[PDB]
């Protein structure tokens, strides 16, 4: 699956505890193309995210040297 | 529940069927206070709901008319 994001917002980060886990929940929206990610319903990422439907090789050339 | 929105946007109209039915499918994204509407895998509403945390009888007071 080649997948293609778009406007990520990194709201806040979340800190990984020594001893304990921390659950994150991940909400789509295939209508609208979005997703959502989650931490005791605090908003931690957004964006965009779907399904690359034509890949381009192409776009993987290494580009001109900025020197 | 005293709602309040934000930013609706009304996207594609459904005709509703002389015999038959359509269904919506409403899903929510508490975290982001947002919404979409979608009708076959296509959307239909997007915008922002939440409670009205303080409600205020005075804004409902009818502002005095221009004539």
């Amino acid at each position: 699956l080649p997948v293609v994001f778009e406007d990520v917002v990194l709201h806040q980060a979340t800190i990984l505890p020594k001893t304990g886990t921390v659950s994150l929940e991940v909400r789509l929206l295939e209508a609208s193309r979005a997703f959502e990610v989650s931490e005791n319903g605090n908003l931690v990422v957004s964006g965009k995210v779907y399904q690359w439907d034509d890949p381009d090789p192409r776009l993987f050339d290494h580009p001109e040297s900025p020197t």
